[PDB]
């Protein structure tokens, strides 16, 4: 049922860029893109908290073809305009330090994407993955832990909850549980999709809460920068009486470094209780309600 390797490696759909805009507001530190491209032509057909890969041009120092690099899906099943034609990618630009051969280095297909042009085609693979799914079942609950382009499976789990134009095209799910998203970012201008994900919240109150991680404007009880771990520990116990319901699903995504501290908080939380999270952890897994994808 779950569609995957419609498209492969070895023969890419060749799809065409439609758009490219920033994410990042000015005063914020790093470029992030969403890049929407057109799948008219082909058959690639996909789910939420799936991904594609994109194959970038050229070939790296050993002269050897450039791979795919994976991109978490930013668009729900139907696209960004709701008409099954498109799909969308949230791409930061990878630089870094010079202890790597030079000054600033940026990286191949990153750099390629945030700046590739209307117009231009790509070569496009999958989609894959069945690990970030989002369930069925209208009354679950779903706990996102985010951080940087981690929003892009959170975008396409609460575009289709809470988007008018998705609730109209989804009969059969319309959302009435509980979804709580916990986002870290740097600064305020980096806050991928700020004004979409606060209207959702301003109107499904009940629905939907949204809780930010600023770390250069938040500070976090012991007077260090403000993360999303911060976050988790601060609402430990209730995050912990929201996983212990039989519907409740949680979700982890973005750059690695986050995992320790969430289990730190909710071990905490669990011990009180008589429970070993580590192994209540294991369980969650096992029965596909724990999800999830870091790089
Ligand atoms: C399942 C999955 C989903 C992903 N989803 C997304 C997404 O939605 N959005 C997104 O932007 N990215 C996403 N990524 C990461 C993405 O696939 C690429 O890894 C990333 O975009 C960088 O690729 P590149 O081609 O730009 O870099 P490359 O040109 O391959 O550069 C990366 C290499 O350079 C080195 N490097 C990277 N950072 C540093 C550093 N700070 N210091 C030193 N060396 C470093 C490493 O050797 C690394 O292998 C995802 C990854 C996976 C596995």
């Amino acid at each position: 049922d779950v569609p995957v390797n419609l498209y492969r490696p070895n023969a890419p759909f060749i799809g065409k860029v439609i758009s490219n805009e920033p994410l990042v507001k000015e005063g914020g530190i790093g470029i992030v893109q969403h890049i929407k491209f057109d799948l008219t032509g082909g058959n690639l057909k996909y789910i939420e908290g799936q991904s594609i890969g994109i194959i970038p041009p050229g070939v790296d120092k050993n002269g050897k073809p450039e791979k795919l690099r994976l991109y978490s899906i930013a668009s729900t099943r139907h696209g960004d305009d709701v008409d099954d034609k498109t799909i969308s990618l949230c791409v930061r630009q990878l630089e870094y330090k010079h202890p790597e051969s030079g000054e600033t280095v940026y990286g191949v297909c990153s750099t390629y994407l945030t700046h590739i042009e209307p117009g231009s085609e790509v070569k496009i693979t999958g989609p894959v993955g069945k690990e970030m799914l989002l369930p069925d079942d209208p009354e679950a609950n779903v706990i996102m832990l985010a951080t940087g382009t981690g929003i892009a499976p959170m975008r396409t789990y609460l575009w289709r909850m809470f988007k008018d134009a998705e609730r109209a095209a989804n009969p059969e799910y319309q959302f009435k549980g509980f979804s709580w998203l916990v986002f870290g970012v740097p600064t305020t201008p980096n806050i991928l999709y700020k004004e979409e994900l606060e209207e959702i919240q301003q109107k499904y109150p009940d629905n939907f809460r949204l809780t930010y991680a600023i770390s250069r404007e938040q500070k976090n009880p012991q007077g260090g920068r403000m993360y999303i771990q911060d976050r988790v520990a601060e609402h430990a116990d209730q995050l912990w009486q929201l996983i212990k319901n039989q519907k409740t699903h949680t979700y982890i995504c973005g750059p690695r470094g986050m995992e320790e501290g969430i289990d730190a908080a909710l071990s905490a939380a669990a011990a009180k209780e008589g429970v070993t999270w580590s192994d209540y952890q294991k369980d969650l897994k096992k029965a596909g309600r724990w999800h999830v994808e870091t790089y």
